[PDB]
């Protein structure tokens, strides 16, 4: 009767796409949080910070939630037979199947997202569509019991989004007050946008032979679910 | 690289976890630094929620730090009185660039004797709490004081972040790295000041919070006692 919540905690994960949604979700009542690998034990992230998976798959209970974060390690996971078949298999079930960043690519090489509106980061925005989906350009996207969540900061906004349908509006806010969650950037960067155009440039530059590398693992998964 | 700025978090029993994991992020994200994770000793520590987290370094081990910072939680209460931890964090205050917490980290710095005269803040729930370690209690998310910056509650770790990378590099690179985080927050509620949440959760909250408030109180007075001899 507690919800079950499970992340996927994958080598070379972006952490705070999991332990922001983690902190937010974990202080809700009657419920149980899962971070589930192939074994349970150490998972490096991609910062060196070192996490720790709970669970196996085969000793995950079924999911209420599933929520696949992003970071360097997706696309390892875009052509991985067990961790696809794994995702699929409880999101047949699951109330709710879940992304945040590029997580939502994942998501895609599963094949859960033909015909859905998603969205991922803004960076890598184009890839959704090779993938099946509808590509929005908003920051928390839902499609009937699919949520995706934008880039990486977004996993905060998903997750009280998802607090509220698990339970209520109520008992998202005590949350929302409890983590003092009134943002006050000191700059106005976060999205391509508003982000001066200098700082832009050099935010793609960096992201360009990740994305072609991303490219290409896209169009081989596509062409795996067409086939 | 062996130039690298070096950046320290104290990693404790019962922390609560986005005050050190958020910063974390952010700052790992800059060019050439070393992230420290400190305790008494390496290995496993449990944060509130469950999560468990990995100490890199001892106390004894720890490299003199460019940056020192405190996250709160249900365990700074223990911290607040445990002369090991508050030892450590004076000595690297007395030479790093910045002396910094999130959270309920500054009641840490404050009794460490670290915040008297200074001005700071905390989380909105214990911010009664900063007056008698000698703060100037400031209701601003994130506060600067010559080398001190302290962060506000929980999620505040990330403005404060952001804003400590505009001070070890410049505002270029933070805008970078906000803009790789996508940070451009969109809370699907008003509620995360009690003045702007409705009544009603801002009373819950307090209600639910007073308990831990009166034991945290007579620490407080305790360490301000020290202090004062």
């Amino acid at each position: 009767m507690a919800v079950q919540i499970g992340f996927l905690l994958f080598p070379e994960v972006q952490q705070l796409d999991l332990t922001g949604p983690h902190d937010v979700l974990a202080s809700l009542p009657d419920v149980q949080v899962h971070l589930i690998w192939k074994e349970p034990g150490p998972v490096v992230a991609s910062s060196g910070l070192v996490l720790q998976a709970t669970t196996s798959f085969a000793d995950c209970p079924p999911l209420d939630v599933i929520c696949i974060p992003g970071g360097t390690g997706v696309g390892a996971l875009m052509e991985d037979p067990q961790a696809l078949a794994f995702i699929r298999q409880q999101a047949a079930r699951a109330r709710y199947v879940t992304s945040v960043c590029t997580g939502s690519l994942v998501l895609g090489a599963a094949g859960l997202l033909q015909g859905k509106r998603a969205t991922t980061h803004w960076a890598y925005h184009e890839l959704l569509a090779p993938l099946g989906a509808i590509p929005v350009h908003e920051r928390v996207v839902r499609d009937g019991n699919l949520l995706t969540g934008a880039g990486i900061t977004a996993g905060i906004d998903f997750a009280l989004t998802l607090a509220a349908e698990l339970f209520d509006a109520a008992t998202a806010q005590r949350v929302q007050l409890q983590l003092e969650y009134a943002p006050a950037p000191p700059f106005n960067a976060g999205s391509p946008d508003t982000a001066p155009a200098s700082v832009v440039q050099q935010a793609r530059q960096r992201a360009a032979d990740s994305l072609h590398k991303r490219r290409e693992i896209t169009l081989r998964a596509a062409a795996r679910l067409a086939a």
